[PDB]
């Protein structure tokens, strides 16, 4: 018989050896334990709580499978608004993009590029390391609280492990393999299939029953923070090395560029790479590098001048 002294020592060892491999697995993609291993400690994780429900904590790794059923969503808004991208279309798109930054800011400009993830925009707020909301983007000054659907998608920390007060914005999506194999079960149920991944993302992210959110199998990557305070980058390649040290999962296909040139160069290496990655990509984000840059660039009403979205016909 273990004791309740003793089980809630055991609980936090097994709370933290689980979600050092689940962050391992789920955000590093590159598991260090076999299955069995963490199943093990999962189950005796699961005895413990059944026995001492009281020991249940919500950053424990059980807590993924979800449970809660909402009647609605709350307003959630960003006070920190969420900008939208100014579009380009072609290879002079992108050069005109790059003559009116110099133009603005005096010198050539260095560039963040990145794979524009398709799938919805979101916003993660952790107080003292703790996950405590999440956010759609909605209509950029106030989206949806879908803090409790969020907490079974596995990329997801609830506990950073250092006690860090952030919000950070990426983007939440279904894999096109797990896209396939929700339209099967869709097909085989007698329901509507999802157009596009896109879509089934944001239908997940819809559902009021977060046990069925908890199997839609959705993904994150993490590319920016709305309020910096603690975080010391200065640049967003920067910034995304540091979302990754602080347990975020980020997309490892990012290059500083150095030139408009290497911008168009990355474009056409990923417009070619496009059908081999394991996510659908709506084109190629363009960013100015600098932070002190992008302020002297500012916004529009809707997108920011220091960035622009090459979107794949
Ligand atoms: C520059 C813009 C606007 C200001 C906030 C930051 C944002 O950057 C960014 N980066 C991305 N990698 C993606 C992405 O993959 C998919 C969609 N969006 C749109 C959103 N939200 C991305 N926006
Ligand atoms: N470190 C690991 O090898 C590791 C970590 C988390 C989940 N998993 C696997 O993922 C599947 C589901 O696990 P969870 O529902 O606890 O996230 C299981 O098959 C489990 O073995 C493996």
């Amino acid at each position: 018989p273990l004791t309740l002294t003793a089980a809630t020592t055991r609980a936090q060892e097994l709370r933290k050896q689980l979600n050092q491999y689940s962050h391992e697995y789920y955000v590093k993609d590159q598991p260090s334990v076999e299955d069995y291993v963490y199943d093990r400690l999962y189950k005796e994780l699961v005895d413990i709580e059944t026995e001492f429900p009281d020991l249940i904590t919500p950053d424990s790794p059980t807590q993924r499978v979800g449970g809660k059923v909402l009647s609605g969503f709350e307003k959630a808004p960003h006070d920190i608004p969420m900008y939208s991208l100014n579009d380009g279309f072609s290879k002079e798109d992108i050069f005109a993009f790059d003559e009116r930054v110099r133009k603005a800011i005096g010198k050539p400009v260095a560039y963040c590029c990145e794979l524009k993830i398709d799938g919805l925009a979101i916003s993660l707020r952790y107080e003292n390391g703790v996950f405590v909301r999440g956010a759609t983007r909605g209509d950029g000054t106030v989206g949806e609280n879908i803090t409790e659907n969020l907490r079974t998608v596995r990329s997801v920390p609830m506990r950073l492990t250092e006690p860090i007060s952030v919000e950070v914005r990426g983007e939440c999506y279904m894999p096109k393999q797990s896209f396939v194999a929700l339209n099967e079960e869709r097909e085989e149920n007698g329901q509507d299939i999802f157009a596009n991944p896109r879509n089934a993302a944001a239908g997940s992210l819809r559902q009021l029953d977060t046990k069925i959110v908890a199997k839609r199998n959705l993904n994150t990557f993490l590319y920016t923070v709305a309020d910096f305070g603690p975080m010391k980058a200065k640049t967003q390649f920067e910034a995304l090395e540091e979302l990754s040290a602080i347990g975020f999962r980020t997309n490892p296909e990012r290059q500083l560029c150095q030139s408009i040139d290497e911008v168009w160069a990355y474009i056409e290496e990923y417009h070619e790479k496009r059908s081999t990655l394991p996510y659908e990509i709506d084109g190629i984000v363009i960013k100015v590098n600098e932070f002190a840059l992008q302020d002297e660039l500012g916004f529009t009403v809707k997108a920011p001048r220091w960035a622009i979205a090459y979107k794949f016909p």
